């Protein structure tokens, strides 16, 4: 699909047998999901942006699935006002910035 950016581009996701609306952010380094009981050892993370930086549980070879595009990666879990799909995540599903 081809997604404007008139709006904020949100789109659906599937992780952990849960589905959830995330905006696609190619300044997202790495991929952010809010509060969600993922199972496994996860190592802390702190990550940053304006205003400054969180802290976040890293979890290793999550399987996302994105408007039907199955990835697979790192997830960062903490507390974010919306769900995040970074570049680590884009990149596998072959997403590219056209104009």
């Amino acid at each position: 699909p081809q997604i404007t950016l008139w709006k904020r581009p949100l789109v659906t996701i599937r992780i952990g047998g849960q589905l959830k609306e995330a905006l696609l952010d190619t300044g997202a380094d790495d991929t952010v999901i809010e509060e969600l009981n993922l199972p496994g050892c996860w190592k802390p993370k702190l990550i940053g942006g304006i205003a400054g930086f969180i802290k976040v549980r890293q979890y290793d070879q999550i399987p996302v699935e994105i408007a039907g595009h199955k990835a697979i990666g790192t997830v960062l879990v903490g507390p974010t006002p919306v769900n995040i799909i970074g570049r680590n995540l884009l990149t596998q599903i072959g997403a590219t910035l056209n104009f």
